[PDB]
Parts: structure tokens; C-alpha cells; sequence
């Protein structure tokens, strides 16, 4: 075999290769701060809202509806998030994007303009799927390493959602049901593995310095 599965063996290798990178691995230990998971949110901001362009134009050409779930947005609860962690609404015009978020952004922006359904399906797996597996946790240890408040984390919270695994499951359905050609399968396959390296690239630009 299936397309879900497909996805989970071949991006095996990539995906373990972003959880042990220098920033990551210092965020989740506990060995940063506040500010350091502020400025991944402000810079995870900018690629979810290039993210939702690309998905909002798929979605409207008709191109697995279904699986684009607009419930499954994060900008405007990342924007609600950032209001209550930087105490103010005005980081949004004082927010440069890293070097792999430009080409992260540009990648997103490409997929919008030319409508590449089998490219955002990719993107759209990598981001959300990632999110509603790893959301829970990732949002206990923020509290436990950095205090951070509970409202200031509704991006790990989807409120549109009853049952979260089971949720899950009638995603990788809605994957496995795609009816998609040999080179739009192929294509998938190669964008999901360049969205997973886009996402490790952000992870090296934050650990700079640090
Ligand atoms: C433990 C460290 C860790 C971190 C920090 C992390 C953060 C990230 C991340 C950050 C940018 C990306 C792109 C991903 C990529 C993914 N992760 Co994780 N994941 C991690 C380990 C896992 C585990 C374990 C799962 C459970 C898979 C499942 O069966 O739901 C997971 C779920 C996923 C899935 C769903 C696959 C599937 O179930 O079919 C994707 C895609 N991810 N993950
Ligand atoms: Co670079």
C-alpha cells in the first residue's frame, strides 16, 4: 503493498535522522530554553502558512479532498501560540525566515502555483501525520522542560478531532485509497523523502550557535 505503508518503509531512514539532530535532540533533553522553542514555532509559522497555501489550491482543484482536512490547519493556532509566547502580536513583522525555510517556502510556493497534487499529498503527510502521532508528546515535555503554558501549545492540540488514534488510521486509509498513476506514486515517494530532508534542514539552522 500500500502507499501508507510505503511511506512509513522508505521515509524510515530520514525520519530517524531528524529526530537525532543537535537541535532536536537538545529541545527534547531540556538543555534549551523557551526562546530556542519559540524561534522553531516562529520559524514553523512561516512554512505552515506556505504549507496551507499549497493545500487551501489542491484542495480546490478537487485533488483528495477528503484527505485535506482543514481541520488539520496549524497557522492560525501557531499564530495564537506565538501571541502567548512572545507576549505581544508584533513578531509578525519582525520574523525572518532561516536559509531551509526560504527553500522549504519556495519548494510549498512551487507546489501552489503549479497545483501538484501527488507533491502536497507528500508535504501534507510528512507535516500533519508527524503532528497528530508525536503532538501529546512533544507537548509534555515543553511543560516539563520549559514551563511553557498549556494555552501557548494549541498547535499539539487538535480540537477538531474526538478519537486521535483513530483518527490515524482513517488517514492512512484515505492515503492507501488514492487512485494515483505509476509516475504520480513515484513522484510522492521522491517528495516525500526531499519534505523530510527540508525538515532536518530546519533543525541544522537552529542549532547554530547554540
Ligand atoms: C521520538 C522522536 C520523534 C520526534 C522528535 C518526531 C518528530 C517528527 C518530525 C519533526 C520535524 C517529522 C517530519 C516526523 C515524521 C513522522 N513522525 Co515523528 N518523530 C519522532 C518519532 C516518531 C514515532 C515513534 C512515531 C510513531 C509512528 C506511528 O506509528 O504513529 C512518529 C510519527 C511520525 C509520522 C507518521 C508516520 C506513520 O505513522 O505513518 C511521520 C511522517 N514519529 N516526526
Ligand atoms: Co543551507
Amino acid at each position: 503493498a500500500g502507499l501508507a505503508v510505503e511511506l512509513k518503509q522508505s521515509t524510515a531512514q530520514a525520519h530517524e535522522k531528524a529526530e537525532h539532530s543537535t537541535f532536536m535532540s537538545d529541545l527534547l533533553k531540556g538543555r534549551l530554553g523557551v526562546a530556542e522553542f519559540t524561534r522553531l514555532q516562529e520559524q514553523a509559522w512561516l512554512f505552515y502558512t506556505a504549507l496551507e497555501q499549497a493545500v487551501d489550491a489542491v484542495r480546490a482543484s478537487g485533488f483528495a479532498e477528503s484527505l485535506l482536512d482543514p481541520a488539520l490547519n496549524r497557522a492560525e493556532v501557531l499564530a495564537r501560540d506565538l501571541d502567548k509566547l512572545n507576549g505581544s502580536s508584533e513578531w509578525r513583522s519582525r520574523i525572518t525566515a532561516s536559509p531551509a525555510v526560504i527553500d522549504y517556502v519556495n519548494r510549498l510556493e512551487e507546489i501552489r502555483d503549479n497545483v501538484d497534487g501527488p507533491a502536497l499529498v507528500a508535504h501534507h503527510y510528512v507535516r500533519y501525520l508527524g503532528d497528530l502521532s508525536g503532538g501529546q508528546v512533544k507537548a509534555r515535555m515543553m511543560q516539563r522542560h520549559y514551563g511553557v503554558d498549556p494555552e501557548a501549545l494549541g498547535f499539539y492540540h487538535f480540537e477538531g478531532i474526538a478519537k486521535l488514534k483513530v483518527y490515524k488510521d482513517e488517514y492512512r486509509e484515505k492515503l492507501n485509497n488514492l487512485e494515483l498513476s505509476d509516475e504520480q506514486r513515484e513522484h510522492l515517494l521522491k517528495e516525500a523523502t526531499d519534505a523530510f530532508v527540508f525538515n532536518h534542514q530546519v533543525f541544522a539552522d537552529l542549532g547554530k550557535g547554540l
